[PDB]
């Protein structure tokens, strides 16, 4: 106990990549629904 292990560097690049990938995936659906609403 009291080892003070650190989650450190580029592990956070995975956590950042999650947010970036999810912000990608939501915008795709905006493009879908807007692109389909154009042909309505």
């Amino acid at each position: 106990k009291k080892n003070s292990y650190s989650y450190g560097w580029s592990f956070y690049f995975g956590a950042l990549s999650f947010i970036i990938a999810e912000m990608v995936g939501v915008l795709a659906v905006h493009m879908f629904i807007d692109r389909h609403k154009q042909l309505t």
